[PDB]
């Protein structure tokens, strides 16, 4: 009920564990602790291991089944399919970086290029938010000299969703995997 500012990575944790402890989930107050918490690039490092030729997931916590919270890690020009959230909430913190984020309608049945509804420019500490009510995006890091980290929250957890074909609208079944947990690599 009484939001108080994250004091560090450790703390935001324990305020979400908090916020997710019921059946349902107020999602302006979710979005506001997440926007509050000061990205310290310390608190968060063990978390953030990347890859070369892909933006990897990062496992930070379970949230005792409600959520899964993750750090992605998107080197220069890494981005993301189209995709959807799998009946979830899904909230994005840029803790690191710039990403842009384009959305997209859900696409009709007949085959068609999938046109962007809109974009915009997340910024280090702003919190965005998606659910498949909203539409389908992409993020992309665009930046040639930066990595971006954001740290992501999906309630209920999914580990599969669909990619869109840009092109067509046409959807394909994709599994999705952690690059680590709890900071160990994962392979
Ligand atoms: N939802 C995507 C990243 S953009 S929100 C994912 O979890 O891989
Ligand atoms: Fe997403």
């Amino acid at each position: 009920t009484e939001l108080l500012k994250p004091r560090t990575l450790a703390d935001l944790i324990r305020i979400l564990h908090e916020l997710f402890a019921g059946d349902e989930v107020n999602v302006e107050e979710v979005q506001a602790v997440l926007e509050a918490y000061e990205s310290n690039p310390a608190e968060w490092a063990l978390y953030a291991k990347f890859d070369q030729y892909r933006y990897t997931r990062n496992l930070v916590d379970q949230g005792n089944g409600k959520f899964n919270l993750m750090i992605l890690c998107w080197g220069e020009g890494h981005g993301s399919s189209i995709h959807d959230h799998t009946d979830s909430h899904c909230f994005l913190k840029l803790l690191q970086g710039n990403l842009k984020e384009t959305l997209f309608d859900w696409p009709d049945k007949k085959s068609n290029e999938m046109i962007k509804k809109s974009e915009r420019t997340l910024r280090e500490n702003q919190c965005a938010y998606i659910n498949d009510s909203i539409g389908l995006h992409r993020v992309e890091n665009v930046s040639h000299t930066e990595p971006a980290v954001s740290l992501h929250l999906y309630s209920p957890p999914f580990d599969t969703c669909h990619a869109f074909d840009q092109r067509t609208g046409h959807k394909n079944k994709v599994t999705m995997t952690f690059h680590s947990k709890f900071g160990i690599r994962t392979p």
